[PDB]
């Protein structure tokens, strides 16, 4: 059994703003061998950051003293489990750190698209755009869509889907380069700056002067009231998140408009995650899909990447590449 | 043709906040008793009017100050230039408030051995919000877990009794210990409270349902609905059918909780009867069998001729109905 030296990120304390002093690389040894149990050894590649684990920092809450943990993409060293053996990449929940041994995770089939998007549009945050929009939104051909925090890992799948069925797709984000990146790279018809907008109601009516026939909901609050008041009839709202989370005043156009807001978690659809992969790799192949991700470099900057992710410094979605 | 003087309910000015008593009057013209010339016109005489919430939301599409309120009832046909309708025909829908009215182009009532004030109620519209809502928006499974807000009025009271015959466990809400009392000796609720007695009213539910609540259908809005959503389970269905809580208030309250809808995958659908009206044939032929047998039961409150009118209307804000409203127009 090989013993190695293991860089680890630790939560130094429960987070308040979160900070990189909240985090702390740590050296440990660690021998690569299943305990006996079913556990998989693995080399992690890849590391996720995403919003959600924000909440974790708090107190199913990260432990301080312990490393962090998260979606990632990492190569098999040894394996009790069946289902997985030396040689096999997969990815799943794993350890901030080198390398993770992991209790009874998804094995990685197609090597032929970069490995980090198994973080992203071939991870979690692909198989959230696809089970939101394609199954809670019930979408039609023509159909007008708009979508919140639009050029995050979810949004910016949510309106290149829409846009292949034939919608009519608008986004919206929080900054010029990410406006015209919308606009220019994942094909949004249109895309608006919303820290620009003064009245939210108002600049919907422009972009929608017919209203919406779905939202696929990253945000909430005053964004969730704007959209309220300028859906169309039988509407659908898919709750993904509501990252900027302020009390909701609009509900009354529920029944007005007769519209379904359903909130769903990605978890509940992993029996259909071969079936989108069916799909979005050959779309993927021919360009015709196309993502946009942020690659930090060791683990070392892990912790920056985790900060700067928490506000929005990133463009599209955050990854560690914790080695080669 | 025949004229007769006929009373009206008037509108008197566009409301602010809640309505009052002063805000309509009675007004007393002469009618003609003819089909207009060349119309399909059907001319009646009004018996029953419903007073129904949502007649709040026109007084601000709109109702107009200076002309007899409109809403449903159930009048009897005098003359039609309409070949579906014949003198001496009864029918419900939209109406004036008023002893008699000229409707241009109504549902003909078949059955009278049930009183002619249920097609205000539970064979009328809010009889047909009750199933839509509960049968087809909820999609209610035995054995699930019911809540329902304004439990024991109009649309309520009947919500309750379907979920019971389909062996759900239900508990209401309503603003008076009366109220509360009629819940659980009449409409077979399981359990009942009054909601003005709560303190903190998300404890008062988690009581009541200790492993959450299936289906929450919904009149009322408001704080109400924050409480209902922490006490959602896995998959829980909300039926949006009214906020009655907001529809005298000049800014809405902020709903806080929305969250949960992503925590707990809840589906929170907001509907109108007017959709469901092609399931009204198959909904009272499962409906009227059940009233003459005693399975479903029934309460009204007929408050008596036009006068009582504004008075009847007002109250529903205030809670003072017992069961559906209604106004006898004619004896
Ligand atoms: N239900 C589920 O199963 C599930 C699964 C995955 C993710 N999610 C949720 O989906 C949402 C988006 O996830 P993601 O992975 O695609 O995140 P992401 O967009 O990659 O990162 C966060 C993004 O949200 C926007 N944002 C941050 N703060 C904001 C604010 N105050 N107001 C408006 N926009 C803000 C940002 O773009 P701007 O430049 O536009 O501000 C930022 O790029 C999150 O709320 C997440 O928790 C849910
Ligand atoms: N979506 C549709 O197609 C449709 C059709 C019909 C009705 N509706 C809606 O369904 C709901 C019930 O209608 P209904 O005909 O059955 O009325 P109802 O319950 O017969 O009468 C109204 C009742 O609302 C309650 N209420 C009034 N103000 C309140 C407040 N501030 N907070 C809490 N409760 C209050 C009262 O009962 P308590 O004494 O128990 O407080 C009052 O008796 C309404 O919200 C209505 O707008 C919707
Ligand atoms: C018929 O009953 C209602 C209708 C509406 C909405 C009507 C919009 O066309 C709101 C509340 C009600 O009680």
């Amino acid at each position: 059994a090989e013993e190695v030296s293991n860089k680890q990120v630790i939560l130094k304390n429960y987070v308040g703003y979160p900070k990189e002093s909240d985090m702390e690389i740590k050296n440990v040894t660690i021998k690569l061998k299943v305990p006996g149990s079913n556990d998989v050894v693995v080399k992690n590649l890849y590391l996720s950051c995403d919003p959600y684990m924000r909440s974790r920092m708090r107190k199913e809450s990260f432990a301080p003293g312990s490393p962090i943990t998260g979606y990632g993409v990492a190569k098999v060293l040894e394996s009790g489990d069946p289902k997985f053996q030396k040689g096999d990449l997969v990815w799943g929940m794993t350890g901030w750190e080198e390398y993770s041994i992991i209790t009874p995770l998804f094995k990685i089939h197609d090597k032929d698209v970069p490995l980090s998007y198994y973080t992203g549009i071939l991870g979690m945050p692909g198989m959230t755009a696809y089970a939101g929009f394609h199954e809670v939104c019930s979408p039609k051909k023509g159909e007008t869509v708009f979508v919140s925090a639009a050029s995050g890992a979810v949004g910016q799948l949510v309106g290149q889907f829409a846009k292949m069925l034939g919608c009519y797709v608008v986004g919206s984000a929080g900054s010029k380069e990410k406006v015209d990146l919308l606009k220019s790279k994942f094909g949004f018809d249109e895309a608006f700056n919303y820290k620009e907008e003064q009245d939210l109601s108002a600049a919907l009516k422009r972009y929608f002067p017919d209203g919406i026939d779905i939202y696929f909901e990253n945000v909430g609050g005053k964004m969730l009231d704007a959209v309220l008041v300028n859906m169309k009839l039988y509407g659908r709202i898919a709750v993904c998140g509501m990252i900027s989370q302020e009390g909701v005043h609009n509900l009354f156009c529920l029944i007005t408009k007769r519209i379904r807001m359903e909130g769903f978690l990605v978890f509940d659809y992993y029996h259909l995650y071969p079936k989108y992969l069916e799909m979005v790799i050959p779309q993927i192949k021919a360009g015709k899909v196309v993502y946009v991700e942020d690659v930090a470099h060791g683990l070392e900057s892990a912790p920056t990447a985790l900060v700067g992710l928490f506000s929005g410094r990133n463009i599209g979605k955050q990854v560690v590449m914790v080695s080669r």
